[PDB]
RNA sequence: GUCGUCAGCUCGUGUCGUGAGAUGUUGGGUUAAGUCCCGCAACGAGCGCAACCCUUUUCCUUACUUGCCAGCAUUUCGGAU
């Protein structure tokens, strides 16, 4: 399931943002600058890769949970697709605040998604108008639409997946909060503080997120104990 | 009585602040209305608005007197009989 980096210099991971955006805190990483954008070396890249999938195999081996969270428009269908086919809880939408703080006032939405997705299977709309149907419905579609990808999980996962660091800040925050590691892709434009496995690459390309959920889900369909 | 039938007034978890506090309740449209829809460190609730009450406008059922008179008959031509 590692990617050697054949697939990332394919991919475009080295490249990153313009030179006046970057952070000072990735000099590490920055090696240098082509043109005025730069060029994370992946030499780098690949054994902290490495590293982060050796731990999802871990957690998935003993049976620990990992969340799936990426929210940028380029990586919502990726991590979608990912997720669905790696069979975890996702935020394809925009996070809310307190989903893991605030757990319990959240569990109530999300026993009220579950108890409409039952009455769907039901069959209440034959009896009740058109009208009625259209609104309970529309209330289907924003929940679903807002925390249709937790409702199966019961309880905090155990680690998070992070596409975009600078993106899902709070979530990094709320991790921080209440203690669960955060393995998370971190471009040059981005603070690397509170992320425990710190894999630099770059996040806008959508194949090269596709290459990196990919991995992911590879390495927790491997787990396979 | 009045502001004034003005549209606002609050509470519980979670975040920021040493703190009193803030957030939610803001921002974009819309409405007679904090009425409804979007985004948004917020996630949820109560009293207010609206509806439930009375009256008016169309039709149906039940009811046929002290009220009514389309058809029939008698009329002093008055449903008078």
């Amino acid at each position: 399931y590692n990617v050697s980096m054949r697939d990332l210099l394919q991919a475009g991971a080295h490249f990153g943002h313009q030179t006046r955006f970057w952070n000072p805190k990735m000099r590490q990483y920055i090696f240098g600058a082509r043109n005025k954008i730069h060029i994370i070396n992946l030499e780098h890249t690949v054994p902290a890769l490495n590293d982060a999938l050796n731990f999802a195999n871990q957690l998935a081996s003993k049976k620990n949970k990992v969340l799936f969270v990426g929210t940028k428009r380029a990586a919502s269908n990726i991590i979608r697709e990912q997720a669905q086919r790696a069979g975890q809880p996702y935020v394809d939408h925009r996070w809310l605040g307190g989903m893991l703080t605030n757990w319990k006032t959240l569990r109530q939405s999300i026993n009220r998604l579950k108890d409409l997705q039952t009455q769907s299977q039901d069959g209440t709309f034959a009896k009740l108008t058109k009208r009625e149907a259209l609104e309970r419905t529309r209330e289907m579609e924003k929940l679903e639409r807002s925390l249709g990808g937790v409702k199966n999980m019961g309880g905090l996962p155990d680690a998070l997946f992070v596409i975009d660091v600078d993106h899902e800040a709070i979530a990094i925050k709320e991790a921080k909060n209440l203690g669960i590691p955060v393995i998370g892709i971190v471009d040059t434009n981005s603070n690397p503080d509170n992320v425990d496995y710190v894999i630099p690459g770059n996040d806008d390309a959508i194949r090269a997120v596709t290459l990196y959920a990919s991995a992911m889900a590879d390495a927790i369909l491997a787990g396979k104990e």
